[PDB]
């Protein structure tokens, strides 16, 4: 006969992981037998099934090449043998850090009084993302203007910016934030362009 | 100077699809411009949640689902960006039809009187929520000896224990699964045979 002794869920490299790395989720099962069993394993994230495998081996794995904060959450894995169950404790996977964001400008040469639509997207992540956008000024070395913006439905923003008669050479720099249980920030990003 | 004329979102073969088949979602954009081929950024959403992101130079981009499942069914919209101008498709309602035949599993191949038989019925290609029906059937009798209904909010399978009567010695169980969408879908049967001793 059989015995589901106990069940684990290891996380390689850890239950906390730097954004961008690869991550592996394991489901271990200790099984006692009197001469060899097939397992069925179900991986849940937040009690929603996302992977299913039936194998002869006691450790089963799930590979994430590129961890993202959207992957962060509550993980449990259930193992069935000969229609007997047992369920791992809950495991909280924590993803840290935000990739540098992508800034984009409709113009690279702009006129005075006019406008310049500036996009800032974190393409490798999903909403909700908070942005901070500084309008920087080169011939003066001073931040003219800052915009905070919260992006509920999207992972990007397009802001209109006015060309004040005040200068001719300027760039915009951006920085994004996302949550994992506490809060995560990026490095900056910029692109240059000029005014008449 | 660019102008996004319009954007659509076609579905191959259709916005209604049989469970199990391959499906292609396209995001098209009509672009008029006075210039220089433009760069596109397209965002595929499901239920107003993003699932695919791609930047291309051609106007049509695709997303392939090799085996559609009802869990993939939902509201699909796609918004495309060119030169930091937006436009978002209408919403599209994709509908998936049919449930795969379920998979029945028995802890015993031989059971003794009065004892139990744990019966699993799983639909592994689909996710919760699933309604199951498990009948204990009889070869020498062909009448339903016993039925168990069960709804599974959390799981894509059920394990019901069944009693072995003394009335019989060889019996099989048959199962059929249901999932609802506002419209509900049924499966075919599944069975596996096994017997009893004194």
């Amino acid at each position: 006969s059989f015995t589901i002794n106990s069940v684990d869920m290891k996380s390689l490299p850890d239950w906390t992981v730097q954004n961008g790395k690869q991550l592996t989720l394991q489901c271990f099962a200790d099984v006692s037998t009197t001469s060899k069993p097939q397992h069925q394993m179900l991986f849940y994230k937040d009690d929603v099934l996302f992977y299913q495998i039936s194998s002869m081996k006691s450790t089963e794995s799930y590979f994430i090449p590129e961890v993202r904060i959207y992957d962060s959450g509550t993980y449990k894995c259930t193992v069935i043998v000969n229609n007997k169950e047992k369920t791992t404790a809950e495991y909280q996977l924590l993803v840290e850090g935000v990739p540098s964001p992508r800034v984009t400008l409709d113009k690279k040469e702009a006129i005075q009084g006019g406008i310049v639509r500036v996009q800032c997207s974190v393409p490798e992540e999903k909403a909700p993302i908070h942005f901070t956008i500084e309008k920087l000024e080169l011939n003066e070395k001073m931040v003219k203007l800052k915009r905070e913006k919260n992006s509920r439905d999207q992972n990007f923003v397009i802001l209109e910016f006015p060309v004040e008669e005040q200068d001719r050479v300027l760039s915009f720099r951006c920085q994004a934030r996302i949550i994992s249980g506490i809060h995560m920030q990026t490095s900056e990003s910029t692109k240059s362009e000029l005014v008449t």
